């Protein structure tokens, strides 16, 4: 797993952010240019706050798939200079399963801190929140408020984000190379 | 820093454990035979809560050093057949200092969690809680409540104990081989 963590510290160092919106603290991955991507239920306003800074977001895209089901992924346009470091060679075509992956967050709550949280199965279809949602990945973690947003990663592999929990299971939203362009 | 994960990991799994005294929610990390440790200010009881179950202390030493001053630890002996793997082989006789460090941690707040905490120096004399503290060892993190007993370590060596923080450092009791005689 020492590769894993390796992998998952310098990733959240170059790409990863802390986000506050209306509806909560969460953790930010940017994906490439001024893309990044935030757990839908984050509703990302006109303006969110960035490491503390208000930052205009420029377009907001609320992901379903083809039937209009819901993925809980949000991915948004920020207007800023810099641009994030192309991490989509990371990303995956299809959801990845991993034996052992480590879900990576940066909050107030838990800054810069790594779990190792196991195996990753592809889940499939999750009623998360009263919503049909498809494309999850789970793992036998028990995740808490203050970690949506949480990159989950194995050694070279971004597999998704945080989204959501029962108290005993962690789920991730698939993060899809195909979503990007 | 792949190193330091995985040995981190593989310590708390196989040494570590989550105490609950009347002073709160502690990690505690076994050390040989029956013997663990606590920061001092955890105040271990005659008995404790160890991973829920009510446990019996045989005995408990505070640690001061040759003058008398608080080092802030408390080694334990456990009433219990299972002996910990002994990991003194893993200690220093002597304040280590590392530019790369892991802070593993192990309560309901804080479930198996890793933080890389950067350079660890010998910080030395702390006015700690208001104690006159010695063999501090300082790392760069805004340590909070419900780390203490937190496992400091980098590949192959165990550092210290995780003890107190001011808001901005975290620090650490420094956890020498000849503690354990
Ligand atoms: C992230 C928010 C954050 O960072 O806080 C900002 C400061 C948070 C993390 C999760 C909370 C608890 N565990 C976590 O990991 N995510 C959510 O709170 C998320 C919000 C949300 C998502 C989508 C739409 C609207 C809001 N909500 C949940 O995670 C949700 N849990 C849930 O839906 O569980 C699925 C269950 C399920 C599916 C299918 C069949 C049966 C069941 C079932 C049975 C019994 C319990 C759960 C489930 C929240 C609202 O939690 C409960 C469990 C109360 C529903
Ligand atoms: C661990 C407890 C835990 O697991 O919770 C159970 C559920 C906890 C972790 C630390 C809390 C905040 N940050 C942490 O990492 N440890 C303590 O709370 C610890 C308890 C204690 C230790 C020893 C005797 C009695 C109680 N207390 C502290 O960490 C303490 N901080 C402190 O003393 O700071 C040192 C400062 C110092 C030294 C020399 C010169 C000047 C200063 C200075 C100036 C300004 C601020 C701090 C210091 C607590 C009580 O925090 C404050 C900062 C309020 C004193």
């Amino acid at each position: 797993m020492g590769p894993a963590f390796e992998f998952a510290v310098a990733m959240m160092k170059r790409n990863s952010s802390t986000v506050k919106t209306e509806y909560g603290e969460f953790t930010m991955l940017g994906i490439y240019d001024r893309w990044a991507v935030l757990p839908r239920h984050a509703k990302p306003g006109p303006t969110i706050l960035m490491n503390d800074q208000e930052v205009g977001v420029l377009d907001a895209k609320e992901l379903v798939d083809k039937d209009g089901t819901n993925l809980e992924l949000t991915l948004l346009k920020l207007n800023r200079n810099e641009k994030f470091r192309d991490i989509r060679g990371f990303l995956a075509k299809e959801e990845v399963e991993v034996n052992e992956a480590v879900l990576a967050i940066n909050t107030s709550k838990f800054p810069n801190m790594y779990i190792p949280v196991g195996q990753v199965t592809e889940y499939g279809f999750l009623n998360l929140g009263g919503t049909p949602t498809k494309r999850m990945l789970m793992y036998n973690f028990p995740t808490r408020a203050g970690q949506c947003g949480g990159v989950l990663m194995s050694t070279g592999k971004v597999l998704g984000i945080h989204v959501g929990g029962n108290g005993h299971q962690g789920f991730s939203a698939a993060l899809l190379k195909h979503y990007f362009n």
